[PDB]
């Protein structure tokens, strides 16, 4: 159960991270 929880939280973190990455990408694109 602990590993399930930790992995779920970890994928949530990674998904938020890729959200911010594509976000900064589209920001730079607007700068272009």
């Amino acid at each position: 159960r602990e590993k399930e929880r930790q992995n779920r939280l970890a994928e949530e973190r990674a998904r938020r991270e890729e959200e911010e990455n594509r976000r900064k990408a589209e920001d730079e694109a607007r700068k272009k």
